[PDB]
């Protein structure tokens, strides 16, 4: 003798030792990325060519 | 004598000896995988190509 089973309801485990059936779907995906950066150019210059004479003293 | 045997239910095994088809299907599938990275460079200069005389000190 079993005890009381439903009719109408699904047949879902209740007690110790009733089987279900697991459907393993996974599907797992994590990313991530990152950057940076930094420049810096300079460039000076300056040359008198021909000087005058009342500016050859400097 | 076998004992009582119903009429419209399914042959299903009922008793120890009783046969059953099993239907050999089975299909698993798992995978991983990962990666990491990382990088980084530098590259700083300076030249002073003509100097001036007051600066010639520097």
């Amino acid at each position: 003798n079993y005890g009381y089973q439903p009719l109408f309801e699904d047949r879902r485990p209740r007690n110790i030792g009733d089987t279900l059936t697991i459907v393993l779907q996974e599907n797992v995906s994590a990313s991530k990325s990152s950057s940076a950066n930094a420049s810096r150019d300079g460039k000076t210059s300056f040359g008198f060519d021909t000087v005058p004479r009342y500016l050859q003293g400097l």
